[PDB]
């Protein structure tokens, strides 16, 4: 659930350090030498988003503070790991999401920009919003609201707008946009309810509702609300009974 | 218009340096210590495209020379900033495009590869074409012709081909291609007239005309000309009266 | 064919070193000082995928070993170069694919992760799978089976799944997915036969057959088998006689 | 309390960031964002000693662990800063030692290797001993024993071997060696007692006592014990004079006959 | 005109790029693409002194501003190159000093800190003073005064303190210190007049005049004034001989009795 | 056979990786993955000497080419490691010299520049001569001739000029100069024969023979020939004593009268 997640990854790292000496020091530095998930995650995120403007060493303190303050940030990471492990047939190890999956890195990094944005650090948040778009190819406005148990499989090209809401247990694939229309401010982005699965390349535009457990077809363009448990596909999207 | 743009950014940088000490030196080095937009832009672009093969320090001289020679390159950057400020509801600061928006960085970087390509420096231009695809996820052939007041919102996945033409005040989103068909050379890429807005994921193929102020739907595949002021949507794209 | 490819690139590098002194040392270090394609390719790949966790110098030995062991890895690179030269109207030089095209870099890098994956080095392969998604925006599961004469033009956003098969002489563009459905393991990814051309943004889902020499339309969503020599387009994809 | 020292630095830091925009983020990230000398110090040293083999971010954890086990390592740095501010006429700010003086950085970095040496991490301690010699040009064996209120002015070229001992309040200049003799292990390096000042280039060799409050002339070669309050000079060094009033480490009087 | 010097370098550069393909882009980016010594020099120094705190690209602007305000800083480098080409038998090319000799880089880098020191940018000047000691192993206080036609051969270990003065045409070798004495500010460092050559390892301490055309023996310790055309040697140094014909900085005659 | 030396290192390496997880990948990448000293050495040196101008990956090819043409360069390193393990009481592991001692790295790096110097690649050799002085603080002209079984303990500050010759089994400490004299090319640097040990800071200047098995006292200044088995000390150096039994390079006896 949480303690299980970190111990599954802890036990795995030991074995993978033995099988691949070239990464032994990486497994030790990232996983094996820390006492909890936050230690591994702040380390990995700091390194992936580093830049001389804001070096890993500086970034890590900012990340740790965030974790110390709102610990739930780490619980959500634990749940996201479990989601990928449970919904992605290609994933066979608990440590894989944590170490190599840019979609998962993008999500946890967004949790940091979301935290900064709500701590009155808009500049640093926009600066990291871009770092995240660059390092992971995922662009999430810091003010978007995203829950836990979320999976961004492959992730390249995902874009989530300012007023977006993604509830728990949502899965999103490469090239999917949750964007808006109009040159005005206010609610103009999608509300994706829990359990929703979005196919690769789908574009959901406007402040529209995406019912829970709905399935959105690859390359579908959703412009109108999608009932709960329904399947929308096509351009524009239609409900396929 | 131009002098207003740089002074809006100059005044903003001072305030953001006060609110975020961690980036104070970044605001000063990039914006506050230079006398004009070109000083800030050449600095930022050099750093974002740096690589040991061609370091920021070396790149910057090449960029500055370009600016010195054809100053309009900087005016166009000023107009692009204003475009984003005016068409993107998420943007609230004039400095945001300049500092963090990879789409805007991609555009101005392309202006440099376009300049190099027309100075008989094809190698360096192809080398930077790739740097730009890597750093910003935007691939623009150096020979494409692009005007000013252009916005690449989010930008991940945009591709513009060799014979493409994009006129002024055009807005393009993530995943959009202006590509061609055929294994032959010659005109084989889109001509997008002024004011045109292209939705996320749209693919416009061939040497076809995209009338002014037309609107192209997300994920639309345009294979035939689109009349001025019209709206094309669907796969293939159809005119929605 | 093979010896011709490396000599076309060798002769070109000399001329481009003369025309662009700023890259002279790059042409010499990458091309002119090595005796064969593997020398240039291992050098370039090591540098593009470097990271302190696994530096270029360390990566290069791993790459060289791979080449020494299975030399065909380099022949396939030679064929891929020729494919781009022959199918991409924008390419005018044999060295261009080798030096600047991220799609081609992604393919050859995948050949290394495929080799590592079959040498019982799953960790290192997943680590490089992510490096490749980051450096080139292309995500290829290491167990995918890909032949030679392959072209990933532009490439941003391409995703190839675990059980995928891509035969020879296949061309794939930006945003295309060869993905799967279901949370189960087993064959769940596309089988693209030889000669197949896939348009930008196409999403091919499931363990389905894509007949040889078929043409897939941009943004097409293929969910059912496509006969040989046929053209599929639309969402879902339909056969356009 | 070593907080006064830190108070001075934090105070300088705010005004320094105000005057030099180009170093603002550096002052805030090293000094101002931290509430004690330990956070500044670990940050700085980890950055100066960084290498892909052991990156700044990794090394910093190792240093904070050492400060957690041995807080006195931080207080020792405070005093070392106080020693420089008082004895080095060139140093007017309390922040200068901390931010820029490589002899200071070296001594503090050594304290970290000294800690690892006895944590059963000798490979890492040797790795860092070398990182220190390369980064600051100072080679201090991790098993050496060094007190506090120590100044290594300029520092380039300083060598301090395995069995060396250096007590509190000693001033050492560039080029100085506290070297061993022989090809066997065991006590074979100098024991420099408090208040001793050693001039530039001086070489002290073997297991010999350098008397408290003694003064070692520049470029001398000391091979025999030196009496307290005595001044040794020459190649080889000879006891040329004696002052029982002087305080060589604090006076920094370089003249001798 | 210091263009002759530059003409020689540019001429060597074209042929050097021709012979060593691996360094071509380095020769073009530093030398050939620039039309004067200033562009080459700022490029090189900014690269050698670079750090995430102050990256090459940022530092270079700071250097070009200094060259714009004080063009003589560039002409001083030309002469320093001429001094090495003439006095160092090991140096056959005019481009060698500029491209590779760390003592040269140090002196030029110091001139930049000297300029910042009086631009009200002492924090940056101290930051760089340290960057210089770390990059080239040479520690020159920014307030020191140094003329032109100066050679720091090998240079590792050279220290020049705050109130030091060095006139034109002086040759200084590795390990040399122009050091202070005392714990108080004020004139307390050596004043080395033209044509003086100082052998490796020599330590000159206090506010003392080192006579024009004098010759300082290696490893000596100078604590009293040295007469013009005199040769001082020993620990402590003694005036052992005098030659009124010699030109120590140019002859580089290291022998003494 | 220099494989015994390598066997020791590989053996230490496995257990070292076992004890210090944080350095595991470093031990495997440098030592364990390679089957001979050449692969470890080229890897390490290329990494220590790396610069965007000549990156580790490029430089390494240049080094492997040198080892392919001149395998004895590797065997020379084996012996240099053996020399340190035997003479330096501080060094207990055979892997220490190889992994961490900058004087060792310098000597091996020089051997590469010496090879390039006569491959018609003098620009690259000078580029590296400087990379070596900056990375390890040791300046060895590429045209210098150095034997094997050589130890540069601590090494900071060592300078060895163009025409210098150093035979087998010599021990040299930090601050030592084998320097030239005069402003003309030609033989003008020391010739140090086997078994000679040179104390810290010593300066040997001009084309003079330093007799086999001789012992040079720390901080001495040698300007005249030194007889075999003789001990020279002082500024200027004088022959103070003679031992025909001693073996200075191996004994490392630093005391003198
Ligand atoms: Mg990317
Ligand atoms: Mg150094």
């Amino acid at each position: 659930m949480n303690l299980d997640v970190w111990q599954h990854i802890r036990q795995e790292a030991k074995e993978l350090a033995e099988n691949e000496p070239m990464l032994a020091s990486f497994f030790h530095s990232t996983i094996l030498k820390h006492q909890n998930l936050g230690g591994a995650l702040s380390y990995l995120l700091a390194n992936k988003l580093a830049n001389p403007i804001m070096p890993a060493i500086s970034l890590r303190e900012i990340i740790e503070e965030a974790y110390q303050s709102n610990p739930s940030i780490i619980d959500c990471a634990a749940c996201d790991i479990q989601a990928v492990r449970h919904r992605d047939p290609a994933v066979e190890l608990w440590s894989t999401p944590l170490l190599y999956l840019k979609g998962f890195h993008a999500i946890q990094s967004y949790r940091i920009t979301h935290y900064l944005w709500n701590q009155n650090r808009k500049s640093l948040a926009l600066y990291l919003q871009n770092q995240i778009s660059v390092a992971f190819d995922v662009d999430i406005h810091p003010a978007a609201k995203i829950g836990h148990g979320i999976m961004f499989d492959h992730a390249t090209g995902i874009v989530v707008g300012e007023t977006s809401v993604i509830e728990n247990d949502v899965s999103i694939l490469q090239g999917v946009t949750l964007g808006g229309t109009g040159k005005e401010s206010g609610d103009r982005h999608p509300k994706v309810r829990e359990g929703v699965m979005i196919g690769a390349g789908a574009k959901i535009l406007g402040n529209i509702e995406v019912g829970k457990y709905a399935k959105i077809g690859a390359n579908s363009v959703v412009l109108n609300p999608v009932p709960e448990y329904a399947t929308a596909a096509g351009v524009p999207a239609r409900i396929v009974s």
